[PDB]
């Protein structure tokens, strides 16, 4: 089921993940689906534990990334505000 996830901001490092995927740029062929690609160690990401490499991103601050680009995605994950609140699926 689809689980929500808030990751609070630091200054000077990042959220601790990165993502593959995207409408003209599939991880997964015939799959448009945003992904966690990697969580990189000591970080939000790492320490709050849920995220995990393969969840399908749902959703981020409540706006979709279902049928979206890649570049789509990433504006969307570096909007400022804190936390970034993503809406998963885990495989």
């Amino acid at each position: 089921g689809p689980e929500t996830i808030s990751l609070h901001r630091q200054h000077g490092r990042g959220l601790g993940f990165t993502i593959a995927g995207g409408q003209g740029s599939p991880h997964i062929a015939g799959d448009d689906g945003i992904f966690i690609s990697k969580i990189i160690p000591d970080s939000a990401a790492k320490e709050d534990g849920r995220l995990a490499v393969g969840d399908r991103v749902l959703s981020v601050q409540g706006e979709s990334c279902e049928k979206i680009t890649h570049e789509r995605a990433v504006e969307m994950l570096r909007n400022p505000a804190s936390p970034i609140v993503l809406v998963v699926e885990h495989n």
